[PDB]
């Protein structure tokens, strides 16, 4: 599914990621925008042969299993699959996991290039949350 971006900030809001760890709700819309482009089903290959998955690109390095990548860990403990649903549960939930382990959002590299101390909140202007 390709969220609108209105869509997804309440999808969000309501699975409590509005000031998760001190993150207001545009942080997460902008970081899915340049991840996924909102695309529950995006994908993407990483060099250590690692594959990005779902609305916020999350690392099958350690994040998920999807067995095809040797000697990963599998720190929200789903299959990577899950992660491309177009119910964004288990993608926000490991996502809750990632952003508590001490680095904030600066796990998503779109984020931090991208987000990171720009004006977050126009991502949710005008939307009925
Ligand atoms: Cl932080
Ligand atoms: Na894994």
């Amino acid at each position: 599914k390709v969220f609108g971006r209105c869509e997804l900030a309440a999808a969000m809001k309501r699975h409590g990621l509005d000031n998760y760890r001190g993150y207001s709700l545009g942080n997460w819309v902008c970081a899915a925008k340049f991840e996924s482009n909102f695309n529950t089903q995006a994908t993407n290959r990483n060099t250590d042969g690692s594959t990005d998955y779902g609305i916020l690109q999350i690392n099958s390095r350690w994040w998920c299993n999807d067995g095809r990548t040797p000697g990963s860990r599998n720190l929200c403990n789903i299959p990577c699959s899950a992660l491309l649903s177009s119910d964004i549960t288990a993608s926000v939930n490991c996502a809750k996991k990632i952003v508590s382990d001490g680095n904030g959002m600066n796990a998503w590299v779109a984020w931090r290039n991208r987000c990171k101390g720009t004006d977050v909140q126009a991502w949710i202007r005008g939307c009925r949350l």
